């Protein structure tokens, strides 16, 4: 059955709750954003209101094939009612379409669900703000100290500076940019428009890509892979052999593939800074592990939370342990005792 960490109390709401089958009690199922552990189980067959930004409802018409009459996309950034509650939908700086959601129950109470999110300093001036906030629905994906990882924006000047480099060492060298689901557009297109390339991909991706209303998408990607020089590859084949194959493929256009595999966090962080990071290399094919995160950091999150001041936090991410859930209660606490709420 649905967890209580889904539920809105004092509403008939849920939050990604769509592998449970009909949630009794529940009048409007809301979804943070496009990722497959969030929206399990929707599909062409759900015929509930499923509430949701714009180009996550893109997502669900054209890729799930939900059916239109059960799709319910809502503005950002503006005050809407829904079954009588008034609630904000929030960028999350997550993946394109992620919300956070405000919630204003009848009795007064204000409760915040992050979704998945990065947590900002430009969330300290949004719609938040503006009011105190009860309860918190955490994104606790990174909440221990040792996730450190740098910002975006330096992780992808040094994609720029490095596949400009060797394009401009070797002209008939291939980027090949590795991907899963939605998420870390910038690390591709940042290295296109350096390049003065569209990128090319799958059909699939593609169209999942015209979904996400990026303006001039028509200008920056294409299906023909032939005109250039920034391919996407699924993850799976960001490896040395899934590489010398993709080349023989591309009919000796290419001689070289730099390669760039977009990870999370892995153990390296706690070391190395960003201009440190040197490939692996087998032959004429090169592969470059770079920490783009579209999580907060334990710093971000600790900060976030620290502003918001919450009377009580429900974490939504490794939930599933007692060890964990006990850790994370322990670093509340501490951020509680710090800053004096
Ligand atoms: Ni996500």
């Amino acid at each position: 059955t649905c967890p209580f960490y889904k539920k809105i109390p004092g509403t008939g709401f849920t939050v990604d709750a769509f592998q449970y089958g009909v949630v009794e009690g529940c009048t409007a199922y809301f979804l943070t954003h496009f990722h497959s552990d969030h929206y399990a189980g929707l599909s062409k067959h759900f015929t509930f209101p499923v509430y949701c930004s714009e180009i996550t409802g893109n997502l669900l018409k054209n890729k799930l094939h939900v059916q239109e009459q059960y799709i319910h996309p809502l503005p950002l950034d503006t005050e809407c009612i829904v079954n009588g509650v008034k609630v904000v939908l929030l960028d999350a700086n997550h993946c394109p379409g992620a919300v956070m959601i405000l919630f204003y129950l009848p009795n007064g109470t204000v409760i915040l669900h992050t979704g998945d999110f990065r947590a900002d300093p430009s969330m300290e001036r949004s719609l938040l703000a503006d009011q105190k906030v009860h309860m918190l629905y955490l994104d606790t994906t990174y909440c221990s100290p040792e996730y450190t990882f740098p910002s975006q924006q330096e992780v992808i000047r040094f994609a720029i500076n490095t596949a400009f480099e060797a394009v401009t060492l070797n002209p008939h060298a291939l980027v090949v940019c590795g991907t899963y689901s939605i998420g870390k557009e910038k690390v591709f297109l940042a290295i296109a428009d350096v390049l003065g390339s569209k990128v090319g991909m799958s059909q699939e991706k593609y169209k999942t890509l015209q979904c996400l209303n990026i303006p001039e998408i028509n200008s920056l990607i294409t299906t023909d892979m032939c005109s250039s020089l920034v391919h996407l590859l699924p993850m799976m084949q960001i490896n040395f052999k899934g590489l010398q194959s993709h080349l023989k493929k591309c009919g000796g256009k290419y001689n070289q593939i730099l390669a760039f595999r977009p990870t999370g966090w892995t153990h390296s962080n706690k070391f190395t800074r960003i201009a440190d990071v040197i490939p692996q290399t087998k032959g004429n094919i090169s592969i470059y592990g770079i920490p783009y995160s579209e999580h907060s950091s334990y710093l971000e999150m600790k900060r976030f939370v620290q502003w918001l001041k919450p009377q009580k936090i429900i974490p939504t991410v490794n939930v599933g342990t007692w060890k964990s859930r006990s850790t994370m209660e322990k670093y509340f606490r501490e951020w509680k005792l710090e800053a004096g709420y």
